């Protein structure tokens, strides 16, 4: 077993983005969990992948870009991304934004 | 894409043998993952999900409180902010000693079921 808080973990088309893998593929058979940290102005770009996102937002205001439009989630919400669904993520505020983040193994880290 | 307030998912009690005072909500579960499933689990002060093992590994992150981790000898207390991964077929539990309801999500692979 493993039992770690998730800031001690050094991080690895985004800008002001700070990747954490949390549970990798070192450590787990199927999938992966990742922390994002979003600073302020801070841009995923929309992009598609085929592979799923389970996301749990944890802090902030998050606003998800789609293929069409965007919407406003907060802390408490999750997400998920369909395979090959367009999909990116900025934050409009003043603060950091923080969301859980995982992927299944085809999608690596 | 779903976008959605994961307390809005209807908790389960969820009562056996080895679990007391606790509830539980599957907030992306097999209707639409294609691999692994998000719950979250509630553990009420005083509740326990008692020592147990399955063929599936767990991947855990605590949202709110203190969680006590039941491993296979002894335990260990995290709280908000700390992830767990737990091996397929390694003895664990979890225990909330404090006052206040404990929230963590926790995530399996589709063979774990929701
Ligand atoms: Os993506
Ligand atoms: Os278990």
């Amino acid at each position: 077993m493993i039992l770690k808080r998730a800031y001690d973990v050094t991080p690895q088309k985004v800008r002001g983005v700070r990747k954490r893998v949390l549970i990798g593929l070192k450590d787990a058979p199927n999938f992966v969990m990742r922390l994002f940290t979003v600073e302020p102005g801070g841009l995923i770009d929309r992009h598609s992948h085929p592979w799923e996102h389970e996301i749990f937002v944890l802090k902030g205001k998050l606003t998800v870009l789609k293929e069409q439009g965007e919407e406003t989630v907060e802390e408490g919400f999750y997400i998920f991304v369909e395979p090959n669904e367009i999909h990116g993520f900025r934050n409009d505020t003043d603060s950091e934004v923080e969301f859980l983040c995982l992927i299944p193994k085809e999608g690596g880290e």
